[PDB]
């Protein structure tokens, strides 16, 4: 309609309006006396209209609602935080052009540029349980979903301390992304020997370059 599309936040409403909201929320920490906050105000109005159905813009006045911004380490204003499903997806400090704002939003609302052929299985086994048959077992089990190119049993130390925990990531590379997708949908969230497995895509370019750190 001819009405205000911005959500006007308070400290009391921040949790339900921002953290529990559906879809992406762009939060602007601002104040009435703030020059650059006024300068981006009409940009945010246009964004709220042009990104309707894809993004909600919200504003928290930090004079009238002083409790929330320090919990996010806000310093200068305006500061923009992009939230999705209760996570902070991106931050941007200070004023910016509409073109810069649209690139900041497009690059962070985008998602992935490609469905990967590589699946990673997390929380599946401990290092003590690894043996020489594990790679072959994963290969035969994941053959139910498609052609398996390669399986990597990767052990990763979780920190610099001597006693740091070691976790296992099992990488399964399929021949084409449609196979990877079937395996992920069928296995993600399933329980295996008392453990809830996470099965998800793993960045293909990283994997192709022997970067198994993600
Ligand atoms: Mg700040
Ligand atoms: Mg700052």
């Amino acid at each position: 309609p001819m009405s205000d599309k911005i959500i006007h936040l308070t400290d009391d409403s921040f949790d339900t309006d921002v953290l529990k909201a559906d879809g992406a929320i762009l939060v602007d920490f601002w104040a009435e006396w703030c020059g650059p906050c006024k300068m981006i105000a009409p940009i945010l109005d246009e964004i709220a209209d042009e990104y309707q159905g894809k993004l909600t813009v919200a504003k928290l006045n930090i004079d009238q609602n002083p409790g929330t911004a320090p919990k996010y380490g806000i310093r200068g204003i305006p500061t923009l935080l992009l939230f999705k499903n209760g996570e902070v997806a991106a931050t941007k400090v200070g004023a910016l052009s509409k073109g810069q704002l649209k690139e900041f939003l497009d690059a962070n609302l985008a998602g992935s540029a490609m469905e990967s052929t590589v699946m990673v299985l997390r929380n599946m086994v401990d290092p003590k349980d690894i043996d020489d048959d594990l790679e072959g077992e994963v290969t035969e089990e994941c053959g139910k979903f498609g052609a398996v190119n390669r399986v990597i049993i990767y052990q990763e130390k979780q920190g610099e301390e001597e006693d740091a925990e070691i976790i296992v990531k099992i990488f399964v590379e399929f021949s084409i992304a449609s196979e990877t997708h079937k395996a992920i949908q069928a296995l993600n969230g399933r329980w295996f020997a008392g453990r809830k497995v996470v099965a998800e895509v793993y960045d293909q370019e990283r994997f192709d370059n022997s970067d198994l750190s993600a």
